[PDB]
């Protein structure tokens, strides 16, 4: 059941679509990205259509939406990478075991100005830095600390009830961490210069 | 959408349904199990009826069945382990973050046996303080395998040159596999649990 802004795949189940700028879904995740870096240079946006990564996705949004009982589990956030783990990401996503002050699961930062480090979005031989916008499951959040392999129990009385994800800060956060396969959905390459 | 055996939970979402010695479906375990581990004594078998972890599950292998062309994609083996794991195990399922280094390392993954008697090992299933050992009878999504080396954090690619199209699985002996590992959420269910005593 693949979203209808996706366009069509030719009976595949995994495409990269460059999206056109100007129109309004590439406006969308530009204007995302250069409230805080509009310092850099956006050389394209890709829409990430990988059918398995967004089933399994939905599977565990379904299941957390009926865990905590309401409807707002997801959260538009930021990752970059270097170059070389980007093609694993588009076909497989995000792994922990491939990555940690809060946690030792997947880092999704607020801000792309965070993910646009060098030290996240390393750049390449040619210069080019990428980050992804990434639907994440963060639920039912926590802070978190180092060492957590999977969230902190809601209650320790029923041990393995667990938080969703947990955050550097309660109040406001400006990075998320999940532990589970298939709780972000990488949603939109950008590949960007300084 | 559960398979059609399970007791009705009512809507609940979890819970663990006893067997009866001479049903098939006690009986089949049994022998596997008693096949390499006849002088270990089965104390109860429970089917894990766990609705959240089946539907990621089945949602794996309906994937790699997609991908990979008519293999016989799943095995049904064991997995030893500790009393402190098994409620991790039963509402979470398997958890490489969680998993113990093996004695002969061919990744950093969850770990399965083809022969019970290899999860019997007081290192995997270390008995409780009442004595009793647990083991797991799990189906896991081996796909296609190749022989695993101990740096491992995924499964390898099956060319180098196409980093990203990976073998499923790994094992130590690919002409005649005794375990296997695992390294992703979701492709191992964990499917009867065998309390066992000597
Ligand atoms: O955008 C990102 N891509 N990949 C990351 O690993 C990553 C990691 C990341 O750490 C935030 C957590 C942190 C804060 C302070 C000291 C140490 C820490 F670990 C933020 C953002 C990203």
């Amino acid at each position: 059941n693949l979203p209808e802004h996706w366009t069509d795949m030719n009976h595949q189940l995994f495409c990269m679509v460059q999206l056109e700028p100007g129109q309004s879904e590439y406006n969308t995740i530009k204007d995302k990205f250069t409230r805080t870096c509009s310092s850099y240079a956006i050389e394209k946006i890709e829409r990430i259509q990988n059918a398995f990564l967004w089933q399994s996705y939905q599977v565990k949004k379904r299941q957390m939406d009926i865990k905590n009982d309401h409807k707002n589990n997801e959260r538009l956030l930021f990752h970059g990478t270097d170059a070389d783990s980007v093609p694993y990401v588009n076909q497989h996503g995000f792994n922990r075991s491939c990555a940690v002050s809060y946690g030792k699961g997947t880092y999704f930062a607020v801000d792309a100005s965070y993910s646009a480090k060098d030290t996240y979005s390393k750049p390449d031989s040619n210069g080019r830095k990428h980050m992804y916008v990434v639907r994440v499951l963060t639920g039912v959040f926590t802070k978190g600390r180092a060492g957590l392999v999977t969230p902190p129990p809601k209650n320790p009385h029923n041990p393995t009830d667990l938080f969703d994800s947990v955050t550097n800060n309660t109040r406001s956060p400006k990075l998320f961490v999940v532990f589970f396969d298939n709780q972000a959905y990488p949603e939109y390459l950008i590949t960007f210069t300084a």
